[PDB]
């Protein structure tokens, strides 16, 4: 079973990055099983759509009263030591958000960590018959 644990926004970085404070400390987040185009490598610039889904995921968790954190089955931290996980605002999940809006493709699964993998297919299968953002 995975469990949500309270987190406070310390800043929204990215579509697909936030920083929180968590159990008494600064750390960064990337959201699991989600790509948003960005808006920073030096390489392509900024992909369409990356102003988007940044608009998108600092909105969502900059007014939420509650922001939660849900650490998967697998690795908890990638190769750069940001913590891998599903984030809640308002009890609303910003990975699935962002995909059910176009704003974001659901990404290979990552070392075990595929629990809402499914969920989230789906959420994508739908915004792409919608023709939304991403899938126009």
């Amino acid at each position: 079973k995975l469990h949500k644990e309270p987190a406070t926004l310390i800043k929204a970085i990215d579509g697909d990055t936030v920083k929180l404070m968590y159990k008494g400390q600064p750390m960064t987040f990337r959201l699991l099983l989600v790509d948003t185009p960005e808006t920073k490598h030096p390489k392509k610039g900024v992909e369409k759509y990356g102003p988007e889904a940044s608009a998108f995921t600092k909105k969502m968790v900059e007014n939420a009263k509650k922001i939660e954190v849900e650490f998967d089955k697998g690795q908890r931290t990638d190769k750069y030591g940001r913590g891998l996980a599903y984030i809640y605002a308002d009890g609303k999940m910003v990975n699935e958000a962002l995909v059910r809006q176009g704003l974001a493709k659901v990404a290979y699964v990552y070392k075990g960590n595929n629990t809402h993998e499914q969920h989230l297919r789906k959420s994508e299968a739908q915004a792409k018959k919608e023709k939304l953002n991403i899938w126009s």
